[PDB]
């Protein structure tokens, strides 16, 4: 059952701090995200990696983990990359508490009931996911006007350029996301 | 005078690792790169974006420079990313020592006259840009017909989607390349 | 409340064939489906698409119940309509017994590990869904490939448009699937 | 001459329904539209296709025959579908009772001089044709705003709906469109 | 009453060049093409642009008049454009002898049954209109299959680039085809 | 060092206006134009097209030579057209005598810090460029707001079509720009 379309290394051919990852996932969650293997071909380039995706998304910072998991399902459902959907579905379904407002988010947040802060949100990631030409200053008006300030914002595109990075690399290489994502949180 | 479309931090409003990379840059190539002040509104995110980006794109890895900064130039045109073109326009002209190469690549690679291999890098790079739910592991395969083992594959999807993040952080946030960048190598 | 951006008729304002459907709906799989009622604003209409969907999706016919899922929950998917992506979601769920293959279909049917034969039809589907303009006969080879006969791919078609017209309709009209489909088969 | 890049089913190998339906229009019309011969391989579908088509279109309902040509000939022109486009052009010509306007809608009804309810209809069908993924309820209002009611509006989406469905099938299977439409009402 | 959506000149709004060309039309087809009204708004610019058409379009050259027009009808169809498509497909209807084949190819030339010479041309004229940054050298190999020289190549090129001035310039100022075009050789 | 996909003819074989044009350019500039060899294939032709663009570009008209060249360089850009972005953007570095301002309208006018009225022009390109199906009269009143008169439109929409065209054949045939492009006016 391949996770990959590279080889995927074992344990004697990554570096400590992948190895710690892949054990306190397992302590902690009770199975190991196949990303956590199949992206450590370049085990440097993984941790520096890691390291700032983890502050980024799962670390205190300037909007919540619902509104963040809200714009990585929006971004991952347009690029239509399988790892991140489905990890990042697993995740919004557990931070909205609600499995079928986050199951409509992934096909159209249009059609999801969303409040008006988050409609800016999603309507924002689809914009700069689809046509980072054409986005403007103007764009920022109205995350302004329901109630983002420029620490926000400056989280808000760097979430959005992340699933621009991670759908990316997860459908380049074929990730294949763990059975365990596809029941969380229902 | 702008450089941003949000407010720019100045010394007191960032944390001390921004400042020594200011003093860096300023001491090796003469100025400070806008990116480090305008993307500094989040301190501790910017500087893990730039302990990843700086690892990817600057320090030994197994793509040479010129073949990133190919690949750099190729994304940021695609996604017609002022500060990314102007900036990694500079570095390609730097590293080729061909300005009209690099100038070429800016506009179309398919006419810049490239090797089989660097043609091969600028098309998937583009094809990964563009249409992201449409590459497969068949993608690979003229990748390997150019001698891209394992490693460069993973370094080659990481630098795209790197391009795909600071190309869409930049042209959201209205970053504006430095007047140095324009002239550089040329 | 919600389930129509158009006023949903009740009892009294659908014809008999549609207080029949309702009751056969209660009756064989515990609810009625929103769309016997927010579609039937006009009645006769109404029971005559009925009639061909149910001929089409639900009877007996060229293709498998799992073939015809396969190509709805692509083609829906493509065009992120909520309605049909989530009930047809659920009828993949079922007629697959494999939860995670119908939610891998739903983001990327390349992605999700198909038989040549689902790949073919699903390839098809999404081609002739997005570039109705640019299919021709030749692209009727590789189902010939893959076995389908003339009343197989004749079905096939049929298929394919007609999630093109209920992926319009519903997203038009705002319909809105029951909570029930987005727990069935999990 | 081929009609079809399916094999077309001879008076045996049809149901009666279907022989009817030749008969009919071949005494009505004097001939028998291709359509009725090579969307019969299946024939129980075709009929409960013709069912629906034939009361949605053919038949009295809330839309006149005008508008409901004038909404086939644009959505048949922007999947650019031959069979459609000919035929519905045919009738779009006779129930407008004007040759050169219908030329014109089937090029851009931008720039066909149409009144502002036919303007509303034309441009919603093109945005539903292109665009299924990003109608809301905010785009039915201009159509109310033209005198729409929910029964016309059911109808139009059903009618556009149903130009998504045959242009598909049609263009698909490679249908011809019969010498005589291209010469009625001219 | 309009032609264009800016002020047409009259005869004493125009050099003598442009009196001179009504009258020649007026002789020879019997009445003035309302581009050369609706176009003479800067008129030595006007009969620069005539001169070169002229000369591409009319006169003997590489290509044979049937080819030019097949292409310009192509063109003219993917780019919807109103005065160029409805007046060179009365001109494609004269060349060909057929009106049926010239309105298959407004429409779809994939379904026209052409021969393999006309869908080289067709299908190329297409791609450089629609992907002009994508055509490649090898994109040359099925012309030179079809038989095309160097001097039939290089008119061809200009004649899609051609209609691809003509329907903006024609579009964009809302010129209105004479009555006559719709009627010619039907 | 080819200069592009056709043979390029020989002083013996191109007409004396051909000749009399390289003279004039060698004298003038230093160099000859490669446009100038590549497209003379068909002289006559050449000579046609070289007339109108050289009244439309270079001569007096109603734009200027600044404004021509920025529409020149974002219709370019659009098209990703190597010879004429390379040469246009010379030409527009010159005529703004701000070498920076020209690159950046090279990558994306929207991030160029124009004037409202260069934005006026270069939105309208683009659009014209991309989408002329879409542009109506409504697009005008724009232009007309920055205080373009009817004369100005009209050059406008020609200078647009132009590169449409140019871009076109340049691509087409992968004509090379001359080095002395890259390095001129900085």
């Amino acid at each position: 059952d391949r996770i990959s379309s590279l080889p995927v290394p074992d344990a004697t051919q990554v570096p400590e701090g992948v190895r710690k990852l892949w054990a306190k996932a397992e302590a902690n969650i009770g199975f190991v995200p196949n990303v956590f293997r199949a992206q450590a071909v370049n085990g440097e380039q993984f941790l520096a990696w890691w390291n700032y995706f983890n502050l980024l998304l799962n670390k205190e910072g300037y909007l919540t983990n619902a509104e963040r998991e809200l714009v990585a399902v929006v971004v991952s459902g347009v690029n239509r990359c399988l790892y991140c959907a489905v990890s990042h579905g697993a995740a919004l379904r557990e931070f909205l508490g609600d499995p079928q407002k986050a199951d409509a988010v992934a096909v159209n947040w249009r059609h999801a009931d969303l409040t008006e802060r988050e409609q800016a949100l999603a309507a924002y990631a689809e914009k700069l996911t689809r046509h980072p030409a054409e986005v403007t200053a103007a764009d920022l008006e109205p995350l302004r006007a329901v109630g983002l300030d420029d620490h926000q914002i400056m989280e808000l595109v760097q979430v959005i350029g992340m699933f621009n990075l991670t759908n990316r690399v997860s459908s380049a290489l074929g990730f294949v996301p763990n059975p365990e994502y596809y029941r969380q949180a229902r």
